[PDB]
């Protein structure tokens, strides 16, 4: 039954709503009042319409991903989805967190905003964390790259680090991997690097970087980076796309040439 | 037009994959419905069902509910690379129950006049190690990798001929529960072992985990926290584990206490230490 359940902490999150889904039968079940104001959309849409194709469809992975029944908590642990919208374009991050019910799957969206933007992050903590491996892609990133990049954990995770580097910046890279395979774990500071946020503007970076050897291997087994926002963006808008390009391949196979020494 | 390929022309291409290699069929599914378009003479064989229950169906239905969601994952249009100008899942599929596929997702055009954008897949059958061909014993290892919390954050591949698991099976789940109930204890000491040491690797046979099938595999184990730079704390255990004996039933792919909550915030606990 419900919907009073929903207006429950919304009072206190201005950001956030319930959904109810049938799985995978039905689609769209219940869904909270707020979505409409949150997704700027009359509910006369969240019809029996099916919840996926509110999703984007880079989203639609990991949302299958993490509301497999079986793995499921029981309402009484989260992954982002881009959600829509309006038919489109036009699109809002949201935090999902989701659970188990029978109504006569339940989560919680609550809408992601950017460090840039009021509230904005102290600058002192605008700083997030990215694992890669030594091919150079990334195995890893903090939930805080969203708010400080534009970029839900999907976007980058799998794809080639150099490729959301600023080109005069991408040769940068070999240099620090080499003082990396050097150290051999030890940390060290380097500024500034430039990331392309994923609204196209650039955003730099005071980085630091460690890496992991392998117990066993004494191979690296993926590289560490802290880093924390310089300058901020003029787009604080992060969130949203735009719409010697193979520095990377070449530059990325040289890496991690240098990384499958062994280092005892 | 060379970007796209025709139904004799994939019947044709696929019957030289499945020349070399017996195991794997192909798939195209549309993106429009996810239906298929054009599945390989192979499939019926290694899928033990016939060729008429297939075109037209939704490929996701095939798959059991569990693996669906890893394969939406890797056929998103925009991350698939395109076929034959490259990052696989493993599913298990429906035939006649369930087996292992490492499903290997690219782009293509498809015609069967009009020419339209298609899911093409390389499904290639996963087999036990305990099986022809095995696993030399002594190369008989997977690695793991999980958080303070006891979660695994990792798994080796190796870990499916081994075990029975694809990688979803255990990625957020608990450590401890795939640990025989009587060995959950022990956690705790070795989790203490690790935090008398930074990090060095040390051996502890042995352990036994449950094969999903569901059987137990003694193992000769080591681990090796990794101490945190910038934390000086442990952020995750390492272990490498070599089956000691392999298990009766060669095969591991196939399914038949809250100690768990408990042991795990209690060595969660202790990794928050500083370390020593």
């Amino acid at each position: 039954e419900l919907e009073h359940i929903t207006s429950e902490y919304t009072l206190r999150n201005q950001d956030t709503f319930s959904v109810a889904v049938s799985f995978l039968t039905g689609r769209i079940v219940y869904i909270s009042e707020q979505a409409g104001v949150l997704l700027r959309c009359k509910r006369d849409v969240f019809r029996g319409a099916r919840f996926s194709e509110l999703l984007a469809p880079q989203d639609v992975g990991v949302f299958y991903g993490s509301t497999t029944p079986s793995r499921l908590p029981t309402w009484g642990k989260s992954v982002f989805c881009r959600i829509r919208g309006g038919p489109d374009p036009r699109y809002q991050p949201f935090r999902l967190t989701p659970y188990v019910t029978k109504i006569r799957c339940l989560l919680i969206a609550e809408r992601i905003h950017s460090g840039y933007e009021a509230p904005r992050i102290p600058p002192d903590k605008r700083i997030f964390t990215t694992r890669h491996t030594p091919s150079c892609l990334f195995q890893d990133v903090d939930e805080r790259a969203a708010p400080l990049l534009g970029y839900l954990p999907q976007d980058l995770l799998g794809a080639p680090v150099l490729l959301f580097l600023h080109p005069e910046d991408r040769p940068l890279m070999l240099a620090i991997h080499k003082k990396i395979l050097q150290l051999a774990g030890q940390p060290f500071d380097h500024s500034p690097i430039r990331f392309c946020a994923r609204n196209g503007e650039y955003v730099t970076m005071d980085t630091s970087w460690a890496g992991f050897v392998h117990p066993w291997s004494r191979k690296v087994a993926f590289v560490l980076g802290r880093h924390k926002v310089r300058t901020a963006p003029l787009n604080e808008d992060v969130f949203t796309p735009p719409a010697l390009d193979s520095d990377i391949q070449e530059l990325s196979e040289q890496i991690h040439r240098l990384l499958l020494q062994p280092v005892h």
